[PDB]
């Protein structure tokens, strides 16, 4: 194997996870600890079925900007036996484009699935489905419901996590380290 597919892989096997919530499937980015992510429009409860079974969410945390300005993120603290690899060191400290990015996406009804989205560019202010979003990035590639949560990656980095598109074009919620600190 060579390493952009070894990357991938592992993340997959190790921090990229199959999730349901009432709003249906989702994947979602374990990051460290027992701290992960998810789009905030996952809408995450008390409990998340995570792969094949009901875990207890301790906290959430939706993040804003400082205009107070929805960045579309829910970190989630999860009541579990053990602690996800710590990829922070794979975030960057600014939110990043990149080039030749590829979303991996983890759901029941998409299962280990990678879409070759290419350049990743900074976008800035989005409006999905009536809220106004900062901090965005976008990529020209006819993403798909059911693809949030899917994990925007480029070069041994993680940059984003997939919010939306528009038939034409897909749209992820950058990603900086100091979210996970
Ligand atoms: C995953 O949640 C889903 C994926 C979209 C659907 C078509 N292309 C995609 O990749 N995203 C959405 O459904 C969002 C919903 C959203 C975003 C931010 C805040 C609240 C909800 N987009 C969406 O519904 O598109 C509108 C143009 C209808």
């Amino acid at each position: 194997m060579g390493p952009s597919l070894d990357f991938a892989l592992s993340l997959l096997r190790r921090n990229v996870r199959q999730v349901q919530t009432d709003q249906g499937h989702f994947t979602m980015l374990g990051v460290r600890d027992r701290l992960a992510v998810l789009p905030r429009h996952s809408q995450p409860g008390k409990t998340i079925w995570i792969e094949h079974k009901l875990v207890n969410i301790l906290d959430a945390v939706e993040l804003v900007d400082e205009q107070g300005v929805n960045l579309e993120l829910t970190l989630i603290t999860l009541d579990t036996n053990e602690k996800f690899r710590d990829i922070t060191k794979f975030i960057p400290e600014n939110i990043s484009t990149a080039s030749d990015a590829t979303l991996v996406i983890n759901t029941e009804h998409m299962p280990s699935m990678f879409v070759p989205v290419g350049d990743v560019v900074q976008y800035g202010f989005l409006n999905l489905s009536g809220k106004p979003t900062h901090r965005t990035m976008m990529y020209n590639f006819p993403t798909k419901a059911g693809q949030c949560g899917g994990v925007v990656t480029s070069v041994g980095k993680v940059i984003g996590i997939h919010i939306g598109g528009n038939g034409r074009q897909g749209f992820c919620a950058g990603l900086k380290r100091s979210y996970f600190a």
